């Protein structure tokens, strides 16, 4: 769990981020599908996509962002309630787990590339208060999502 | 395994990162240790390492890029010889299954750090033909490894 200031500073980032929600879930996503390939398969969608200006373009890669970010939207507006954060992620987790049937791996891999996206889009207002307090969300999610997989069996 | 063609591009790709090694190999483990934080973990002397500014500075994490580099080398310089990268990454693979005990993702999650890094640092000379034929080589590399880890029972 997070303080007031580091809550505050996350959720402040975040603000911006989901300003244009859209045009920066497509940079996250399609980054994290040209950087590591392999988590393409897991979609029947994007699967046989290899131009990344192809995924700038196609309309289900931009309803995918949207899914993916409107979660996380779901996650940072309610850091105030613990139980809420863990209710969510525990669905979440499951539904990746059991009907995607995804290495829980890769949200750890796809953790590091919002930050990469974060780190550039941010630079200039991304203080080390900030990063620590964005690196307690991401271990947040992470243990979250992995007890849910240890729950349902994996 | 690559055709010809592709073992030309990327050779010329290679001449250009190793003609400065040194920094090259320090831009990628930086990047490396700070968006995933779990790969410093393994390491004894860089655990503890926060400031990515004080990282480019340290001379052991300097010596331990040029180690990579050093290696990465060896492969691409041999990529005519099958029979001699199967062996070094063979090599490669066992030391760190037996001796560094490094979880084997973690060398999927590193080649596509070095994508990142080479996309940004050389994007005027990595066409969409190069961007390809390193794909290969990324794949080459870590299903050598895959195999060394299995062969020794991971
Ligand atoms: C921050 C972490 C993540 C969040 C919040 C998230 C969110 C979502 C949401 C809301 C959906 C749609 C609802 C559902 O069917 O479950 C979905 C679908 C899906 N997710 Fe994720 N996701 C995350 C990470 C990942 C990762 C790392 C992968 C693996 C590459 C993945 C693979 C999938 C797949 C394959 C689908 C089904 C897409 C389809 O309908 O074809 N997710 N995700
Ligand atoms: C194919 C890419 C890689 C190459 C070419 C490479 C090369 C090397 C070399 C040459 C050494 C020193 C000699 C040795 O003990 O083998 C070394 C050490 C080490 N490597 Fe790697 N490595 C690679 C990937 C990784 C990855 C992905 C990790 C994950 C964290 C990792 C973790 C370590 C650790 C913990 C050591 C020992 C540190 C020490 O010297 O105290 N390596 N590597
Ligand atoms: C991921 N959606
Ligand atoms: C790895 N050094």
């Amino acid at each position: 769990e997070l303080s007031e200031a580091e809550r505050k500073a996350v959720q402040a980032m975040w603000a911006r981020l989901y300003a244009n929600s859209e045009d920066v879930g497509v940079a996250i996503l399609v980054r994290f599908f040209v950087n590591f390939p392999s988590a393409k398969q897991y979609f029947s969608q994007f699967k046989h996509m290899e131009d990344p200006l192809e995924m700038e373009r196609s309309p289900q890669l931009r309803k995918q962002a949207s899914r993916v970010m409107g979660a996380l939207n779901t996650v940072v507006e309610n850091l105030h309630d613990p139980d809420k954060v863990s209710s969510v992620l525990a669905l979440v987790g499951k539904a990746h787990a059991l009907k995607h049937k995804v290495e829980p791996v890769y949200f750890k891999i796809l953790s590091g590339v919002i930050l990469e996206v974060v780190a550039e889009e941010f630079a200039s207002d991304f203080p080390p208060e900030t990063q620590r307090a964005w690196a307690k969300l991401r271990g947040l999610i992470y243990s979250h999502v992995t007890a849910a997989y240890k729950e349902v069996g994996w």
